[PDB]
């Protein structure tokens, strides 16, 4: 059965493995430490661009806004933002950077831009998501320490908000559609859940990892007869030098959408 393989993986990998898949054909879900927070890492990146795109809903030139990019902005993981020091990036560009690169300045701009971590929080408030919680900046959120509340969610609620976010109804259609464009342009999750699918599949993704091998996917997914299905992968491990486990999510995603 589905839930005694994902415990056997969960034994064999050495770690603590959360699963949510939801299928929207008729909202059934596949839980596995589904209601467990774990650290979000970069998947929390999706809720500060979307927070961003909810602004953009009611102002039609917040997107194009320039924010300049200075040496000192730059932390531990920039792809996109070191390439425009001394020059600027727009809203929209940095949105981009921090969904399909993960750059970490790009997040931090997004962040400063909405007011801070607990602005975040608030807009995931407003989706309906009781769970989350974005408490610090690039690059600590990171720290994945194992019962830290901090920066934190579920399987489900992600899952839940991921749905409601690029399918359903928290944001505006045009802002709803540039989310799943940036997701599906994603360049960081290929070993991931992408790798635990058939290739014809479509799929928009954010991953994230940090210490303690915390190695995390979030994913909607366009099966090519089927309705989409909406799945996240978390995984944490007890020591803090761990190896991040991206085959242990693209085997959890086979695991759970084998069975189509
Ligand atoms: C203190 O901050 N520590 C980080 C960290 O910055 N995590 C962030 C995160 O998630 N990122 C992703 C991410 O989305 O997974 C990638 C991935 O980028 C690519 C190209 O694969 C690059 S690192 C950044 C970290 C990461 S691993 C470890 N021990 N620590």
């Amino acid at each position: 059965s589905v839930q005694q393989q994902l415990e056997a993986l969960e034994k064999s990998s050495g770690g603590r493995l959360g699963v949510a898949l939801i299928n929207t054909a008729d909202n059934s879900q596949i839980l596995y430490r589904a209601d467990e927070r774990f650290a979000m890492c970069a998947t929390s990146k999706v809720m500060a661009a979307a927070a961003v795109l909810k602004q953009s809903e009611s102002d039609k030139h917040l997107l194009n806004q320039r924010v300049e990019i200075k040496k000192s902005d730059l932390v531990n993981y920039n792809p996109i933002a070191e390439k425009h020091v001394n020059g600027t990036m727009t809203l929209a560009e940095l949105g981009a950077a921090a969904l399909q690169y993960s750059d970490n300045t790009a997040m931090n701009k997004l962040i400063a831009h909405l007011g801070g971590p607990d602005k975040v929080t608030a807009f995931a408030r407003s989706l309906g998501d009781e769970t989350f919680r974005l408490d610090r900046t690039e690059p600590t959120l990171n720290t994945a320490i194992p019962g830290d509340p901090r920066d934190t969610t579920t399987p489900l609620a992600m899952a839940q908000t991921l749905k409601n976010l690029t399918l359903g109804k928290a944001l505006a259609e045009t802002q709803r559609a540039q989310l799943v464009t940036w997701l599906k342009g994603n360049t960081t999750g290929s070993a991931s859940i992408r790798a635990g699918l058939p290739k014809s599949w479509v799929v928009g993704d954010k991953t994230g990892s940090g210490d303690y091998g915390t190695t995390n996917d979030i994913a909607v997914i366009w099966p090519e007869n089927h309705a989409p299905l909406v799945l996240v992968t978390y995984f944490t491990q007890p020591e803090q030098k761990a190896e991040n486990r991206n085959d242990i999510l693209a085997a959890a995603a086979k695991i759970v959408t084998h069975g189509f």
